């Protein structure tokens, strides 16, 4: 009572959102890639430096953002992903929020590039002091867009202090890539650390050879022992891999990647029923390794649980868990 | 880029807001009593009718609300708690993002009614409309407040769905009771549902038992096998019970209340460090009980992690993780 009720300035409130989506440079480098995904991009180049404490460079060959919303990309609480309630009850893209671009730039030097196929001119824009004015400037760069993201956390002492080595911060950068790699076949995606290439995906054609890519990411190791799903009912549909459990290794386990609707997710839900397929034909119960893809009507899923999507909730649980497990266990035999 | 980037409507802003951090009807109990401690309030009392679905109003003898802050309190991004960056990094209370209130009542019919010790008057206060309107209107109510929450989710028909029968809804408010009632043995916290008392925790005097309230919140088993930690190094202390592991259950195993600076937590890093001390006593690794309390610097703790505070991150995690390891191995010897 002593204090009196009062709304925070923009920058803090925006420190404050950030706290809960940004956890460190790959938490960063997830949100804009998606951001290029949900752009149309087929490319995506990543530059990181010290781990990404010191910079993250994403560019991409999306669709760009037009000169006149630049500072609304900025802005709080705005989105050109869903306008109403029902487009929030049926999400059909990575972002919704309108909030990560504000978030991040609150606790970082980020500055945005972009151009759209319809401008001749480029145009760059970033966000500064308390009130996080923003101020938008000529540029040069193709159709596209550019995200660079400096000194993290510069601005927000306490969290800088969570940050782990270099190795240990651009490793989880590399682990979310590799989880967003496996997402989009389609999608073509470098990375480089202290300006060195480190890895390079590049999008599986036509009907090309998923096989290769998956091989890329996961190992050979996990390839000679992929077995493919392929089961529906409805609007359900499973697709992906699943190692044979009477060979699935340790380091083999460490392989779980799971999506829905093409979102990257780690779902307790998902992971038992798997696992139980694996239990209930394997003689024990261990740690399964796997690449699977749930499609699923995204009214029969809500998505607004966590501000940075890390979790969903099936609304008929009990049948999406014995959709999953049957569909394993069909393989498995 | 067909649809302009464009900033959500007031409604559907905080209804994005209110998936993250009211989940079901024992959320919203989570929030309207955490406020209600930290106003100060001695005594509690809630009403729930079917399952928290219908109805909640939850009362409380703390300070109170101005009049001119009744509608600051139903804004985004206002409070009191919190008006710089230090202050966020040394949190000392349960709320701090200004959230809570204008996230649920966009997703209810939300009333808020308070009078202060300096007012003769006693003021009401609602939002409605996309916008969110506020209006404040004369009311009867002695010094406190008193918050309303009804029909949760009748405007957010997918989310209703999710709500489970009566008993369990219910059941889940009566576990988050549960837990606050251990936090705060000074504070008298009464639940009543469908008209009829469930429970009432009477607070505990000035150097009262506090077995007391332990053994009628966890039971008579619990109370039998509970050891006491007194464990202590620097801003490091940790208290509360542990049952003795050759002597714990599967019923026991139900109790693992912690707390981190009198807030309610899961933690993964503690739960392991328990156990831990329990396995390496014990003969074998299970499932332990107990119930305790971390009070630790608040700069050593980031508790700016989850909009609904969920979890929190410990800047010298191996240190604190050897602390409460120490702290329990102590005990059990
Ligand atoms: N790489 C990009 N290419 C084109 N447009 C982009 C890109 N990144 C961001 N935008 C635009 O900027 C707005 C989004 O900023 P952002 O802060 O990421 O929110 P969001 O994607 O709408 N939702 P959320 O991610 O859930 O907060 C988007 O809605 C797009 O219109
Ligand atoms: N029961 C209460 N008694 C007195 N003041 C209250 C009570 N509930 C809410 N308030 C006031 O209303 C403002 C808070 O609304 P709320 O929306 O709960 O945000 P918060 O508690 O500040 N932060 P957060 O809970 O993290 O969103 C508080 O900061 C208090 O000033
Ligand atoms: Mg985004
Ligand atoms: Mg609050």
């Amino acid at each position: 009572s002593h204090m009196p009720i009062q709304v925070l300035p923009p920058q803090l409130a925006n420190q404050i959102a950030a706290g809960e989506v940004v956890e460190r440079p790959a938490s960063v480098v997830k949100e804009l890639v998606e951001n290029s995904l949900d752009a149309g991009a087929t490319r995506i180049d990543i530059d990181i430096e010290r781990g990404g404490a010191k910079l993250i460079r994403i560019r991409d060959n999306g669709c760009g953002i037009k000169k006149d919303e630049l500072a609304l990309a900025l802005a709080r609480h705005a989105t050109s992903k869903i306008a109403s309630l029902d487009d929030l009850e049926a999400i059909i893209s990575l972002g919704f929020r309108g909030e990560a671009l504000a978030s991040i730039s609150s606790v970082s030097r980020l500055t945005l590039t972009s151009r759209t196929a319809e401008q001749q001119e480029a145009w760059q824009a970033y966000a500064e002091g308390r009130d996080m004015n923003v101020t938008v400037k000529p540029a040069a760069h193709p159709v596209g867009t550019t995200l660079e993201v400096l000194d993290l956390f510069y601005n927000t002492p306490a969290r800088r202090k969570f940050l782990r080595t270099e190795k240990t911060e651009f490793n989880h950068i590399d682990e979310i890539i590799r989880r967003i790699a496996l997402a989009r076949f389609d999608v073509t995606i470098n990375l480089s650390h202290n300006g060195k290439i480190v890895r390079q995906y590049r999008a599986v054609p036509e009907g090309g050879q998923k096989e290769r890519r998956l091989g890329a990411i996961c190992g050979t190791a996990f390839l000679e022992q992929a077995l493919a799903i392929e089961w529906q009912h409805g609007d359900l549909t499973l697709r992906g891999w699943v190692a044979d459990p009477n060979h699935t290794t340790p380091a083999l386990a460490e392989i779980q990647y799971c999506y829905v609707n093409g979102r990257m997710m780690r779902d307790r839900l998902i992971n038992h029923a798997i696992r139980q397929a694996c239990e209930d034909k394997l003689g024990a119960d261990q740690q399964p390794a796997f690449v699977l893809y749930l499609e699923i009507d995204p009214h029969q899923v809500d998505v607004n649980v966590h501000p940075a999507k890390h979790e969903v909730r099936f609304h008929q649980s009990r049948l999406v868990h014995d959709f999953i497990y049957q569909g394993v266990l069909s393989v498995l035999q």
